[PDB]
């Protein structure tokens, strides 16, 4: 019942050395050939064995003058720590091939700080041509320190520190269980200990452990540093990616603001206080995240020639809009082009692709870096290693905090700007000759919350004797996440000649706070895709019926590394987790509905699919299509130059069952 | 049904007479008997009819100088037009009988502003002891612009100067209609043309045209302004009284808070911008009412002198905490004394029995007022009769602004510091020997609303025809109003010997915004008391059944005056506009449910009623005991010590049926 996929000898030893990486992630087994190899493997020696000269020689000079330490806690927002990344990346990614890759990751392993390390080697496994369809774990095993609060931590080392129970009975009561040879942790969402503003309502969401794990993947599967030269055709589309994941993303945040109550993500001033704080419930092992208290004036003293950089970055896009056609890096642009989404998202992004680099410099400061900081409301680094953490600095923690999606609405919000420029959609470009769509119909769909459990073990040191004998998967923690019931679309289509074509489906919600219906006019951004496939349609009527668990968009919940390992023994490999990775969570498509039924609707579109014009495969198996990304609703609406035949609007209410919260799974006794 | 009453002829004659007042309320009609009276009568040579001398004289003195021109609109909340009132107020009240209070209103109606007459008409009428049983119109009838927006106003208008509708259909797709001699106007609560916050949401609440009526009511029938000398042993418990009144209605606020995902009332600060705005769409005759746009700086230039008197009486009150025991206003006392509660709630409601005194003087500047009128962002009056109009200028507006639930809400705060002064009451306190409620069951609970309509002909001029023709009531109004469906309590107790017992009953929310069981600790102050009675114990097995219809605390919705004149005809009058007129709406008893069942809690209480000691009737029958209102819950509470026998808490849910939003009632149909 988890998707398989059947594999051969080479590929499971592989496989197996490249999972060989994730375990005891913050230790080194001194027994292992991982550490032979790593402890001598010599670079310089090397240097043959490597595409590309110069990569070795900047690593080498790099690796002299020092790596940043071990112990010390990575993050890439920070200019040395990412270029020794890079320069690490890149060794990695100019291996001749495994051998040598699987090398240089050895030697890396042992010699180079961990977080520095998993994130290069996360990366170079995406990366490498030759790794397409491996398998990596999931983020929530690798970094388990990030993905829950002190309080299950805390559980966590003390029961490691008593070498298991002192009192079962007593553990019992806090959650602690055995369960044969392991220790189950339950685990509240923050809300259950605080609940110091109406953000924390979202908890379910934003402390989601798949949710959180979905922006890392999206980060590591394209990194802004980086050129996007590999991925071919997608180079010209970049920006408009990067608007699309921000886009969809904030829709589905926005829907689940509804349903608890609270309406649209507050506008922010640099130059004024920002409402909601954020007190994370995350230890670093050398110290605690960073706090922001309600209130707090990000135009303070520290911050006042970080403002002065934003509020440039923002006003120089803002002189963009005034001039309409204009040269910019290099660029002659006209925002009457459509094509200028390319541009926009890559310079809100300051990405490589920006100045048509290979990797970003020093020089060229990124505004989401800056306004990260800011926000993040830390301390000045002490020093190039040495920073106050807050969520904003990993994309692993980000979703936690209510003033990420206050920066990329506002970042959001300024490309809508530039998307005003375009033409709005008429009739005859919409309208799909003798096609029409007559009924849609949809089972009942219910959300309700059930537990889950990851290894929680990478949290966790062993000793000598524990590392020898391979004792080192004994941790998992249990929490309630969001699921739903899978539920069919029935299509029913009119057509007078057979002909392919293309059928999109969004979710969108019906009403305002207000409780008037929406206007595609105001909202068309507020759309959110559930699923685009192609059909053979026939002269006369047509049927189609479409499942959730079969939408191409969203992905099954990954497996634990102990479970691949029985699978390889097996020759076999979970389908979603080689090439479906980056995709958000099936359990999560829908927001937490209502014990009522909280009104939402359907948007069915159903095109002409003439044939594969423009199709992307590189990057994601997502636009086989000549179109921009959610068309029809990548631009402005008028409604009635847009309402065609072969489109619907259907009316459904997304309802709750079982218990209403989280917290009532974690009770004792 | 509606629940009557019989009535004499006598009656009939002195009540028509009352209701000639609330006719046609800006106008006057030269043929009418009023006018003939009014014009020619001579206070002075007519001083012998009036129980107290000085009252004639003090008015004659302020009525040769002058009293507030007619049309300008009226306020209690600035001295001169408030002292004008009451020397009005007093003629009312000292004229010997009924033949000299009536050609009393008739002078008043010729000479003076129409506010003015009707604000001191009104408490006449409640106060004189032999109008007692008299019935007035609802509030909405009287003052018809106060109680709806100025797209139904101008509409009403527009259809009055044209004398007719020039396009029924067109008319139709506005929501106007004639139907007998009628005109018939649809309107809509404000969030239909303005979203320009969360708190709209509440506007089915805070607009609702009853609970409006309901806070002019509680005023008229005890003024801040008037001692309570004439209720008897209230006077002792006036405090209380102000105290719960406020307690009760920021209670059932919460509750419509709640079933709306909004949480907690916020807090704010004399030196800090306040968040919520408020855009009000209400006209008077030569001004819109003023607007407070969102983030208003309280501490502006203006504000300046009114803040540091504002500061200043909150610190007061939070030295008497920090004090204990103190000597204030010639009065020793005690805050362990539950007593105190009569000084802490006349203090801050500045009335007239914190001095002990008939009348409240200039020199003695109310917190209410100076806080009122600072939230309430007018510009300074251009003079003592010409003001700047927000809605907390009237008790008729007061509750369509948010700002006013935050300014109860924190006196209602600093009246909680001082309970926490209050020894808990111990299980012996609470305790019915040998007595034990074994269940307690409700049928479903649910909301609904419900097309309502009311007489809206004093918001329009009429002519000279129609004034001497008596065609004076032809505007009506319709409007979607919360409702709920009636539902029995089934109470079953045990007790081993027979005995005369009180049993009441409360509403309170089951959780937080977080979702955790709220405890009895926190949060005793927000329940909302739904009902009291006696009952007759009997050795065994008892099964008490009460239905919503039969609660106490609320009354039915008012009769318009047109159809009092029909029933007045049958020698009728409408039982709950005579006894019940200051009582809650029935229909608002329920916060508007959910299609799910929004989750709240009853509290049963039973309790020994052995006699009848210390009993409330000169205000009404409200407190047959000498228990605290709001007894059990009338001090804080500790989990442990309180849970008794007797006691009974039960998980109940509100539901909502049929259309959810008032809107959806109002859509011409195609
Ligand atoms: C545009 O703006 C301007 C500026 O604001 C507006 O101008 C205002 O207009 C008002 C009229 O609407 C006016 O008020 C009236 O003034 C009368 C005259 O006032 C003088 O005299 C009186 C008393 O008379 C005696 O005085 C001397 C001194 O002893 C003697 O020697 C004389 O012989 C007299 O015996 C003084 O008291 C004043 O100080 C002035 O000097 C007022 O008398 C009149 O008062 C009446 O109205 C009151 C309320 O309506 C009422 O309480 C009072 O008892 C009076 O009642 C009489 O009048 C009513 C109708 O008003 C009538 O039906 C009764 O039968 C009764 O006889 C007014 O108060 C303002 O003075 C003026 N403002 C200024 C600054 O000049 C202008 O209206 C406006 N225009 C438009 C189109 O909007
Ligand atoms: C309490 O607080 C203090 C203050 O912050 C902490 O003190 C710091 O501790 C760290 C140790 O954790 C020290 O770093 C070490 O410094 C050593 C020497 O530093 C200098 O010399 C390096 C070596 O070169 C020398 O060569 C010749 C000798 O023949 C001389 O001519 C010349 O003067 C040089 O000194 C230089 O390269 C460097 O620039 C320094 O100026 C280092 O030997 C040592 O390096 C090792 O460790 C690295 C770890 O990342 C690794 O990269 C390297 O490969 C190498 O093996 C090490 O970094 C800081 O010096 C010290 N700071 C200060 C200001 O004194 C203290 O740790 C803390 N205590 C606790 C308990 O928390
Ligand atoms: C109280 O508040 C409610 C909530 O706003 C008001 O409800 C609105 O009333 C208005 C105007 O009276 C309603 O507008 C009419 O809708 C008609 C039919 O439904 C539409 O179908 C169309 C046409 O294709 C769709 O495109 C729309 O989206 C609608 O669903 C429509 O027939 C009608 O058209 C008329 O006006 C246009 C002007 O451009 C002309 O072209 C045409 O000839 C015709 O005269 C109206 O637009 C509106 O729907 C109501 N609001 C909601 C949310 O439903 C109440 O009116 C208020 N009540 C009072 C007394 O004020």
């Amino acid at each position: 019942t988890i998707k398989t996929k059947n594999v051969d000898a080479v590929f499971v030893e592989k496989q197996k050395k490249i999972l060989s990486f994730f375990q005891d992630v913050s230790q080194l087994n001194t027994d292992d050939e991982y550490y032979k190899i790593g402890k001598d493997y010599d670079i310089e020696m090397n240097m043959d064995n490597y595409t590309n000269k110069k990569a070795v020689e900047e690593f080498l000079k790099m690796y002299r003058t020092g790596f940043m330490p071990k112990n010390l806690e990575f993050s890439v927002f920070y200019d040395k720590m990412r270029d020794e990344a890079i320069a690490l990346f890149h060794l990695f990614y100019y291996a001749k091939d495994f051998e040598t890759f699987y090398k240089t990751a050895c030697f890396a392993r042992v010699h180079l700080n961990q977080g520095q390390f998993l994130y290069a080697f996360y990366i170079a496994v995406i990366q490498r041509s030759d790794c397409h369809g491996f398998v990596v774990p999931a983020p929530y095993e690798v970094y388990p320190k990030m993905f829950m609060n002190m309080e299950v931590l805390q559980k966590i080392y003390v029961t490691k520190m008593q070498d298991g129970l002192i009192n079962p009975e007593a553990a019992a009561k806090y959650g602690i269980h055995k369960e044969n040879d392991y220790f189950v942790y339950k685990a509240n969402y923050s809300n259950a200990v605080l609940y110091n503003n109406e953000e924390q309502r979202l908890t379910y969401f934003t402390e989601d452990i798949g949710m959180n794990a979905y922006y890392y993947y999206f980060h590591s599967h394209l990194p802004f540093w980086w050129t996007s030269e590999k991925y071919g055709a997608l180079k010209e589309r970049r920006g408009e990616v990067y608007f699309y994941f921000y886009q969809q993303l904030l829709a589905r945040y926005y829907f689940e603001r509804l349903t608890n109550g609270l309406g649209k993500i507050p506008e922010f001033s640099w130059y004024s206080p920002i409402k909601t704080g954020y007190y994370p419930l995350m230890l670093t092992k050398f110290t605690p995240f960073a706090q922001r208290p309600d209130y707090y004036n990000l135009h303070t003293e520290e911050n006042y020639e970080r403002v002065r950089f934003l509020d440039t970055y923002e006003k120089t896009f803002v002189q963009f809009l005034q001039k309409d056609h204009f040269e910019a890096f290099g660029q002659k642009i006209d925002f009457h082009d459509p094509k200028a989404i390319n541009f926009v998202g890559n310079y809100w992004q300051d990405n490589a692709d920006l100045y048509g680099e290979e990797v970003t410099k020093d020089y060229q400061r990124s505004y989401e870096v800056f306004a990260r900081r800011v926000l993040g409301a830390a301390p000045m680094p002490f020093d190039k290693y040495t920073f106050m953490p807050s969520a904003m600095d990993f994309y692993q923690t980000s979703l936690r905090d209510p003033a990420f999606y206050q920066l990329y609405n506002r970042i959001v919000e300024y490309i809508v700007e530039f998307k005003q420029y375009l033409k709005p959609y008429t009739q005859d470009k919409l309208y799909f000759d003798g096609v029409k769509i007559t009924d849609v119909k949809v089972d009942k769909l219910t959300t309700f919350f059930e537990n889950f459990e990851f290894d929680a073990s990478n949290s966790v040191y062993f000793s000598k004797e524990e590392i020898k004998n391979n004792h080192v998967h004994d941790v998992k923690v249990r929490q309630p996440r969001l699921n739903h019931s899978p539920f069919n679309v029935n299509i029913e289509v009119d057509s007078n000649v057979a002909s392919d074509a293309v059928v999109k489906i969004f979710l969108a919600p019906k009403y305002d706070d207000n409780g008037i219906p929406l206007t595609l006019e105001d909202n068309w951004m507020k759309f959110f895709e559930l699923d685009w496939f192609t059909t053979k349609l026939t002269a006369g009527q047509n049927k189609i019926i479409r499942n959730s668990n079969e939408f191409v968009i969203f992905k099954e919940d990954s497996v634990p590394m102990t479970e691949i390992m029985k699978m390889l023994d097996e020759g076999k490999v979970p389908f979603d987790m080689s090439e479906e990775f980056c995709y958000m969570p099936k359990r999560l498509m829908l927001p937490r509905g209502t014990e009522g039924g909280f009104p939402f609707q359907l948007f069915v579109f159903v095109y002409p699919f003439d044939n594969k014009g423009k199709d992307l495969a590189p990057f994601e198996s997502f636009v086989l299509d000549n179109k921009p990304l959610g068309f029809p609703l990548d631009r402005p609406v008028v409604d009635a130059l847009f309402k065609v035949p072969n489109m619907y609007f259907k009316d459904i209410f997304i309802y709750h069952e079982g218990e209403r919260f989280p917290y009532k799974f974690n009770i004792p006794s």
